[PDB]
């Protein structure tokens, strides 16, 4: 209870759209703030930092973790939430996205927006007076997931510089791995990244190209594979795996069918207890969730399974973010 | 010192809100001044604890963005709480009736906010409820709190409500907002002129106009029906209040372009006037108007929150 | 201070009527009464400020969802409004993973599920207490507690009553928990089981109770009708709806046969088994029952999270 909760001043009043916005020092300030929030909350302390402030969720596509995490974080800061549901709104009388933004912006202090269109967040930004926090924009980015994933690595392993990390699964559509790769390469001295995915679902060039300067000058090693090889298993300090983003492959064309099929047919990427016999002693398995069969329930009892603790780090990072934006 | 800064409107204490007809001119002004004061405190960053421990339950049988969210935000900004009941996930799917649903919410709540597709639904709810019910829209009947926030908007933007010329535009037949607004303005203020701008099949109902004939006569209000935003409607109106289309189809189509407000049509409007829309809008109110200082239909929603604070506080004080 | 939590419930999941002792039930009853006095006098409680309940409803509710949230709020607590329809279940997430998810952020989970054994599977992974708000045709333990608060407050005594349990007793999770709670912890004079044969109280509820039934000498009679005898002797007529998703009507005419001092109860919602003509009778306790439910849920949440 003697710990301060200094807001991160550079976040004040700003929208959060991309992992690109953050400096290394922003990241560590949010990490220590989140960690102090965790200590206070776990000790049973009641925070009243955002009394009388309102978050409104605008979720134009589904969420459990993200919506609930954000609501919980707001509440644990003493904040409030208006439970707006897009599916039961005047969008059903033809209301536009822009008008819907202005509508909840009339009542709220912060908007949390998730949308299947990558450019919808920009549209919202151009009409909103209050900050908007990007909780996922199609296959674009998920910048607060990247921050909490980094809190997880820091808290679990004790260090982010020097790690070897595998990014596994649907890298093409994974807004989580897009933001995470950006945030780690821009701001830390990463030893090596394994990009583990079948050919069709590899990390996009529009993510890798902007990073090419920093990759080359910081000496980050980048290796593509289509499988969890013995080498990937033995060298990785972090195995970060992801779900096939099937709802992004809905055009019913021969290509979407072949891309959907590649996860199981063009790659060997399942993590289970058999495969975990190859891992380091000091390493963690992470997954943004939800998972399907790429991450077996046989790993759940393993102490290196960090994907449940990841969600709780998530709540505290979101608290740190909300307090900083709104202080 | 909240009785100096935020005194509740006594006449509203513990009462249900169902119709624009139930308010006096003094009621309206007291709500306006209270709403202005709520706004000043909230905008200054001050945190209100007036309704801590009190619960509002929204009971929305129709879709809403403004009215649902507005009411929740207003309750929360008063320090109160909201129980997020949703009809579609409720025991109504086990054959439960409307009176029983009301009694249920009534056992937990301090105030109910009800929107329903049927006009007589409020009367049924009232006959059974022990706590106040606020009518958030009853079929094609009324929307009494929209009429209050609309009046707050006029008052705050133009300085005065007496003496205005207002056009009510669009689907006046099914528009519960214009039914409530026409009643609140004509009953309580001295309006100079109302233009009722609609194709014939969607004109203002007689059941709204006939009970008003006495106030119309005593105050000498001028009422003109048009099927277009004519040069004259555009030149004389202090307020253009337009609405979304909710024989009627054919007349609507034929009139659409003539009742559309866009930047080209605004070249004929007064320098000092406002465009209002309770929202949501479709094509009858062009996005080309959004940058015009006279476009008041976004600020109108924020006035709504403060007016709803004023209402909730007066009801529950 | 004036609202001592029930110590035995601290940090515990609530899954069955069986887990309560008579002393537990009375401590909750007196706590719920004290909570009701403070709330009805206008006092604001701040007991659970900063604590979160997440409802996890895999089926429809009106009363149960609302009264849990209202109770939480009136203790000063907060609610995270998780929806199953708008969630990552649609992306393929399992029930266990869903539980772990709400568990990362919440202090207490309130779970309702069409599968009888989903609550057990939930408990095997949750760190925080789960309150069973109804598991299939199994139990509804907090309904049985509020029903007993209702009987206590309305009649003054639970020992000695004659109670009729009426309707769909086979699928009625409410009458399962309530029979268990009454028979184990009180000395009931007589239970009428009023149901057609196909919907009678199940053997898996009656058999575990046979020892208590026999040693307290509870009378148990099965009928398929609300006979004049049931009507004249019952202190409580507890009636229920046909559980469709899985001569008994009470109307003003039938009520001419009831005692002066008795109550009609119904967990709700009702269909035509309980006529609107009964609603203005002072013995119609089924609306007041919902309000006792809110206070008993306050006593429960406070005791769980103190
Ligand atoms: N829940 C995360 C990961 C996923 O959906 O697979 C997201 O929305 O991006
Ligand atoms: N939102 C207003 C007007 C409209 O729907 O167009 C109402 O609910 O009545
Ligand atoms: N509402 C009670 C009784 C019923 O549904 O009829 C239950 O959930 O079990």
């Amino acid at each position: 209870s003697m710990l301060e909760l200094p807001p991160v001043a550079s976040l004040k009043g700003k929208s959060i759209t991309s992992a690109e916005q953050f400096s290394r020092a922003d990241i560590y300030a949010l990490i220590h703030l989140a960690s102090a929030m965790q200590r206070k909350i776990d000790a049973g302390e009641v925070l009243n930092l955002l009394q009388g402030r309102i978050m409104t969720p605008l979720f134009f596509e589904d969420s459990s973790r993200t919506f609930s995490s954000f609501c919980a974080a707001m509440i644990r800061l003493g904040g409030s939430v208006v439970n707006f549901k897009v599916e039961a709104s005047s969008i059903n009388k033809g209301e536009t996205l822009a008008d819907t933004i202005r509508t909840l912006d009339s009542y709220s202090d912060v908007l949390v927006m998730r949308h299947p269109r990558q450019d919808a967040i920009e549209e919202a930004l151009s009409v909103a007076q209050h900050p908007i926090l990007n909780a996922g924009n199609g296959a674009g980015e998920h910048p607060t997931q990247a921050l909490l994933d980094t809190l997880t690595i820091h808290s679990e392993l004790g260090s982010v510089d020097g790690i070897t990390i595998a990014l596994i699964g649907d890298l093409k559509m994974g807004r989580t791995v897009h933001s995470l790769l950006k945030l780690l390469v821009r701001n830390f001295s990463i030893k090596c990244v394994f990009l583990v995915a079948p050919d069709a679902l590899q990390m996009p060039q529009d993510v890798l190209e902007p990073l090419q300067h920093e990759i080359a000058t910081k000496g980050v090693i980048i290796h593509r594979t289509h499988a969890l090889t013995d080498e990937v298993m033995q060298k990785s300090d972090v195995l970060y795996t992801t779900r096939l983003q099937k709802e992004r492959f809905m055009a019913s064309t021969s290509d979407d069918a072949a891309a959907l099929q590649s996860f199981a047919a063009k790659a060997d990427i399942t993590i289970d207890a058999a495969r975990m016999r190859l891992a380091k002693e000091k390493m963690i398995v992470m997954h943004p969730l939800p998972r399907n069969d790429e991450l077996s329930t046989t790993v759940d009892a393993d102490p290196r399974a960090a994907y449940f603790r990841q969600m709780r780090y998530g709540m505290f990072m979101r608290m740190a973010i909300l307090w900083s934006v709104l202080a």
